[PDB]
């Protein structure tokens, strides 16, 4: 017999992701770099490892979309909601969706994809929003040599050690 675990977390440390499609605002290479750097934020403070698949079903499926894109969290055009992600689990669990009505960059202009991805992948791993205004998991985007704040390190390590 088996029981569902209490806290939402991945039961395995070696996770896969797939970049399903790409925003027009950055080159493939830049998009790949941003998401890879964003996984590294979490892998540098946990035993978690992330491997990219080029097709098939991955633990974390990453896609860009606009307005209605196949869930109950439709996007809203430029600005407003930037992205959202589902907490760990089967099926849609772990998936991260980014609004392609935003202007995505590797810079201080528009919305920085790496920074937003780093936040969203926190959700993909089981972190909810923080009340700490300085935290990566605070629910409001602010742009910033990025260092993961203590609140997020504590949060993610309470899940994965
Ligand atoms: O919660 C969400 C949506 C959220 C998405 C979102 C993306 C990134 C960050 C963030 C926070 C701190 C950081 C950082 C990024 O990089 C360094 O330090 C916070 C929230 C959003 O789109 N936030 C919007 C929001 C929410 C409330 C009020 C205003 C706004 C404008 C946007 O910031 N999905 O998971
Ligand atoms: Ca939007
Ligand atoms: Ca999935
Ligand atoms: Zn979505
Ligand atoms: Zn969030």
């Amino acid at each position: 017999a088996n029981v569902f675990p209490r806290t939402l977390k991945w039961s395995k440390m070696n996770l896969t992701y797939r970049i399903v499609n790409y925003t027009p605002d950055m080159t493939h290479s830049e998009v790949e770099k941003a998401f890879k750097k964003a996984f590294k934020v979490w892998s540098d403070v946990t035993p978690l490892n992330f491997t990219r698949l080029h097709d098939g079903i991955a633990d974390i499926m990453i896609s860009f979309g606009i307005k209605e894109h196949g869930d109950f969290y439709p996007f809203d055009g430029p600005s407003g909601l930037l992205a959202h992600a589902f907490p760990p689990g089967p099926n849609y669990g772990g998936d991260a969706h980014f609004d392609d009505d935003e202007t995505w960059t590797s810079s201080s202009k528009g919305y920085n994809l790496f920074l937003v991805a780093a936040h969203e992948f926190g959700h993909s791993l089981g972190l909810d929003h923080s009340k700490d205004p300085g935290a990566l998991m605070f629910p409001i985007y602010t742009y910033t040599h990025f260092m993961l704040p203590d609140d997020d390190v504590q949060g993610i390590q309470s899940l994965y050690g």
